[PDB]
């Protein structure tokens, strides 16, 4: 049987930093000097509370704003609600999550589980346009009790005309072995719509990207249109039914793929070989 | 228990007008001199029939065309099918709705229930490009027997680079009290794709925007990409799990929010106060 | 009762050609001299294997690449994986499909069933930008055991600013009789997002476009946003609840419909008449 998420409800603490990078970009990190674009993955269980002690090490105001999770207005990360952070400053954001359940009126409250993201809200403009452009974005995953955990999680961010703020035609590339349970968090940012596509693999267009059984009528797809701040996620079995290979993923907007929005899902045999590579 | 829609099947009558407004815009209304942009909400139950006695008070041809509901070709609102209205003229459009049910061949006929809209089809071009641009659009809601009625319904229309044809950074703003059941009808028009986003709230990407219980695998989202003539809708509990606050909604295409596609969901305590506002 | 797909598992063989057309376009066909834009429909049952003996009759390199179905890397149709075809050359692509089922780890493997497409991957650019632009695309349908077969299937491809590579305002138009079970395969290609819309009809936004019964919470729609390489499909009962008529379909992006992305769903009485036509 596959590994599954346990019941949540833990209180968790975390240090996060905003850093200007030597190349001019901006990244979050869990450790000073180890910021990355995209930011590090934050993964919690429904019901967990997360207290992020955030330090802006930059010379400009910056913030943390999250999608999907519960937060009070004092943690929405906006200038308006006095929730950004001054240069050199520290603030504790609090993110909460909740489980689904029946309300008193008989309705069904949705849980927090899903594929989400965090990003800056005040660099460049009051909507973080400069922050996002420079790399201040990262993924968040909230797990429901009992759903399936992967062998590894990769984050693919279409940010304007870049993948993960990389130069055209520089990946990123990811590697797996035939049979691995691979998870993708797919996030879009900036100005343009895109269509995300994988060669040789497909997934369900629902909450987890996975069907639990035969009753789910969700479309099975390998192409999906996305816009700025959209986030979705899915799991695949690397090479399932198709074998080892250098499997392209790309934006399928023709000029975008032509201009470098391309990468490789490198699925290897156990000996490491990739047919045709 | 929450209030729910009853069984439909009523025959309803309605007067509607198209008016040029003093500012140059065009609006529909239920009363002469009270046209609005967006047009007034039309809400019916599955099975109801609606007879709209429509008068074009403008000096140009205009029409009414609806999405989703049943109508005969004589009510499709097009110049081609001789279904528009001459300046000063009156025409009765008929919209019908039906319930779901089993067909003789064993298949399942879908019902009309959903979040829909009406708009002009002949002002400026044979596709109403001028009518829509000037404000001739409005929302339609069709309820299925037994689904949940809100405390209030707000209509948010992304029309080209405007929200409800308003100037940049002029809202609209909406108000609620922590705990209200708030319904959003979200409609897109014009030339551009958008992504609709709410701070502090989320909904289900299905027909009603709501989960009935734990078996629904629909993604829970707070960001959604939309294109011209898309309509969807949802309900939220104002401030549920997040409290009172000035909660922004906006298009999340960065330049669009920077250029004014922003508004506030003002969720108040009972004393009317909004923390940080 | 309606006709339904049987269990699959047949091994099928097929000849396909790439041809330059006299007008300058490029089309696939099952017979030399009978290429079409879009390419011919390939329809199989889940579990079938398809061996396509493909001949490039053009003076440039070309390929076949499919979405959604199972294929080994040697059939992905890319220059990178040495899977394109030289001018005048022949290659056998193999497409496989599989049924859903329970994995050993308890998870649910999705089946291949869906609305898919094939297109060129090497004409003009390493992403087939020229091939797709010139007309090298076609639809694929994979049926699950037991789902509903239509009276006829039409393919509507939004390719850049054209429908099926046709000149503005030249259709295509399709015809039916009130009561026909009409299937639409809707595919998008090129550079631009679109919104596909039908007058007088609607469908479910799920895998088959159809609801099986009352438990499916999928949104019922008549407008849908699409991007390059998106494919979906649905069935409707021609004129159901609305009668005979010249029912427009179009992209609902206003300038796109104004510029000719329009066609007619001609639904006739048995005597062939169309009210208002
Ligand atoms: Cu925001
Ligand atoms: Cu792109
Ligand atoms: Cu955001
Ligand atoms: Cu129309
Ligand atoms: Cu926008
Ligand atoms: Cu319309
Ligand atoms: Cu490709
Ligand atoms: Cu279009
Ligand atoms: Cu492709």
């Amino acid at each position: 049987t596959a590994r599954t998420a346990p019941a949540g409800g833990e209180v968790r603490h975390l240090k996060m930093y905003a850093e200007k990078l030597a190349d001019g970009q901006m990244g979050y990190g869990f450790e000073k000097g180890k910021a990355s674009v995209p930011g590090p993955l934050i993964e919690v269980n429904e019901g967990d509370t997360l207290h992020i002690e955030f330090t802006n090490t930059m010379d400009v105001r910056a913030s943390l704003h999250v999608h999907g999770l519960d937060y009070e207005i004092s943690s929405d990360g906006t200038a308006m609600n006095k929730s950004d952070v001054e240069p050199g400053g520290t603030r504790t954001y609090t993110w909460r999550t909740h489980k689904p359940g029946r309300r008193d009126d008989g309705t069904w409250r949705p849980g927090s589980a899903g594929y989400w993201h965090y990003h800056d809200h005040v660099v460049g403009t009051e909507h973080g346009t400069g922050g996002i452009r420079n790399g201040l974005y990262g993924p968040v995953i909230v797990r429901r009790k009992g759903d399936v955990l992967p062998d590894a999680t990769h984050t693919i961010v279409f940010n304007d005309m870049t993948i993960n703020n990389r130069k055209p035609h520089t990946g990123p590339d990811f590697e797996a072995t035939v049979g691995d349970r691979v998870e993708i968090v797919m996030i879009t940012h900036g100005e343009y719509y895109h269509t995300f596509h994988m060669h040789g693999h497909r997934w369900a267009d629902n909450r987890t990207g996975i069907l639990t059984g035969p009753d789910d009528p969700s479309r099975v797809i390998d192409n999906k249109i996305t816009g700025p701040a959209d986030s979705f996620g899915f799991q695949i079995i690397a090479g399932e039914g198709v074998g080892a290979g250098a499997w392209m993923y790309h934006c399928h907007v023709q000029s975008h793929s032509d201009m470098g929005m391309v990468g490789l899902f490198l699925v290897k045999k156990p000996d490491g070989t990739i047919p045709g590579y």
